[PDB]
Formats: structure tokens, sequence, C-alpha cells
């Protein structure tokens, strides 16, 4: 008995069993990935609500300086994909080695059982957990963080909905009422093809088909009780009455887009809005080329993919 369905992403049955789109199976963490030299392990950030993660530590050939931390949130429209998939594992191995940074891939809660803002909270739980290492308030600290992490170089980011998640975290961080343990600051944000939408079609978005877009079905699954619906500031950050993008709680921000991504114009609008908002930080835009969103995870061997990774490495510093 089917209660909910957003094809091709997800089907939900009466008894809470779910069929999910699966683009790659999960793989085991590695003591040393053969191609990149990156070590990875799987850890528990919080038991309840349960939030786990894979942390990636690149080859330590020198240890004069500690390494930037990159908290990554996978794509998958809040309802599919995983922190531990073949694609994410292989991508972060490359990123961690090419950029020489520690990566933390967060397995945040998903629809159907955990509607937004669950995922957002899990992201915030992750950042608190990280900051608790910096001021020695962590209870079961991850030794890799204590030994190798530069806590003043915390970067937060992701793909599509994961990037929407990071964006939301940046706002929380730059809100005066909210702070991290030790008042740790996020240095930078990296949003790759972030999932943003709106009730009115814009740019090259098809007008007649708009109200039937997959983006709208995804959002209705993720947050049906959202006031304003598809114009809720969580999904439409450029909407009237949304918090000002001048309160983004970081100092540097890179937005990446692709030519074929559905959210290209939304992303472009987001960037321009950040620019003409008075946000004082360093703002950057990167057009990765004639590709789909997340293309670099699927085909990291292409010239286009390699150029994107090099770009990211120059940002994650
Ligand atoms: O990957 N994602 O997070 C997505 C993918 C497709 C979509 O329509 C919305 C979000």
């Amino acid at each position: 008995e089917i209660v909910k369905e957003v094809l091709p992403l997800i089907r939900v049955y009466k008894d809470g069993t779910v069929e999910r789109l699966l683009s790659s199976p999960n793989v085991a963490a590695s003591p040393e990935d053969p191609e990149t030299g990156v070590s990875s392990k799987d850890i528990v950030i919080a038991h309840n609500p349960y939030v786990s993660a894979r942390i990636f530590l690149p080859n330590i050939n020198k240890s004069h300086n500690k390494l930037p931390i990159f908290v990554y949130f996978h794509g998958g429209a809040f309802c599919v994909e995983s922190a531990f998939s073949f694609f994410v594992h292989r991508y972060l191995n490359i990123l961690a080695s090419q950029a020489n940074i520690i990566a933390v891939s967060v397995d945040f809660r998903l629809l159907p059982h955990h509607p937004l803002p669950a995922a957002y909270e899990d992201g915030w739980t992750t950042l608190q957990w990280i900051a608790s290492h910096a001021n020695n308030t962590a209870t079961n600290p991850e030794p890799w963080l204590l030994n190798h992490a530069d806590f003043n170089k915390l970067y937060v980011g992701g793909e599509t909905s994961g990037a929407n998640l990071a964006h939301n975290l940046l706002l929380r961080a730059g809100n005066g009422n909210q702070s991290l343990p030790g008042d740790l600051k996020i240095l930078g944000g990296l949003l790759c093809c972030p999932f943003f939408w709106g009730s009115k079609p814009i740019g090259s978005e098809p007008v007649d088909e708009h109200e039937q877009s997959l983006a709208m079905k995804v959002w209705n699954l993720a947050c049906p009780d959202a006031p304003g619906g598809i114009d809720n500031p969580w999904i439409n950050p450029c909407v009237a009455g949304a918090p000002s993008l001048a309160t983004l709680g970081c100092s540097k921000l890179l937005v990446t887009i692709t030519g074929r991504d559905e959210f290209r114009d939304r992303d472009i609008l987001y960037h321009d809005t950040v620019k003409k908002s008075g946000w004082e930080g360093q703002l950057e835009l990167f057009d990765a080329g004639d590709e789909e969103h997340a293309f670099q995870l699927f085909k990291p061997e292409t010239d286009t993919a390699k150029a994107m990774i090099k770009r990211l490495a120059s940002f994650l510093v």
C-alpha cells in the first residue's frame, strides 16, 4: 500500500518500508585508499537523533601545519543518497588528497521519516560536535580532529539539497542568537549547484510546466507544512521577507553551477543577491561547463571534472 511517491526518487509504503533511487551502493571506509592515499573511518556524531559520518584524512607526509576541515552534505533531494556511497567516498578521497584537507561526510536524516528541518538540525549538530573539539568540551573526541584539524579553517558545503543544507547552516551561524561552542566561526561555504526553487518560473525555466516541476514535489515531500510552500525562505532564499543574505555566517563563499543543471538560474540569482546584499565577505562564482549537476562525482576522470576539483582545491585552503 503506497502512501507517498516522488518518482523516480522515492516510493513510501504504509508500513514505512521505502524504495529509494540508488545511484551507487555504500562502500566500506578504508585504512588507506589505494589511488589517493586517503584514510577514512565511520563515526557517530550523535546517537539520538542518530547522526553518523565518514571522516577522510589525506596522507600525512608533513605535519608542520594542521588541515582545513570540510563538512560535506551529499545531494539526493533530502530523501535519497548517502554519506557512504561509492560516489561520495571516491569523490571525497580525491578532494581530500588534491586539496589536502580533512573531509567529513555527514549522514543526515532523510525523508520520509524525518521532515525538514531535521536535516538542517543534523548539520548544526555536526558543527557543534566539531567546535566541541576546538575548546576541549567533546566527550568522545575524534583523535583525527584533535591531531590534524585546523579549527580556524572550517568549511561547510555540499551538492544540490546538501548545498541547500549548508546554506541554511550559514544563516544559523550568522544569526546573533546562535553561536557554536567557543564561538567558533565558519571560515567558508561551498555550494555546488544548490537546490533552490520558487513559485514563479524565472530565466530559462520552462513556464507552462513549472507548477509540475520535480523540484516542487521534492519540496512538498521534504517540508509539506512549510509556511509559504515553495516560497518558504528555506527553499527560496531570494524571496521577499526572507532573512538577508548579508548575515551569512562565513567569510568566503563559492557557488558553482553547470550549464544543464535545473537550478542554474536559481543559483545565479542566489549569487547576485548575495553580491548586492552588502555581505562583506569574499564572494566567488564558478561555471563548471556543459554538465549535469554532480557530474564530477560520476565522471571524475574528465577534463571538466579535473578542472572543477582543481578550482575547489584552490578555494578549500
Ligand atoms: O540532488 N538533489 O538534492 C536534488 C535532485 C533533484 C531535484 O529535483 C531536487 C534536488
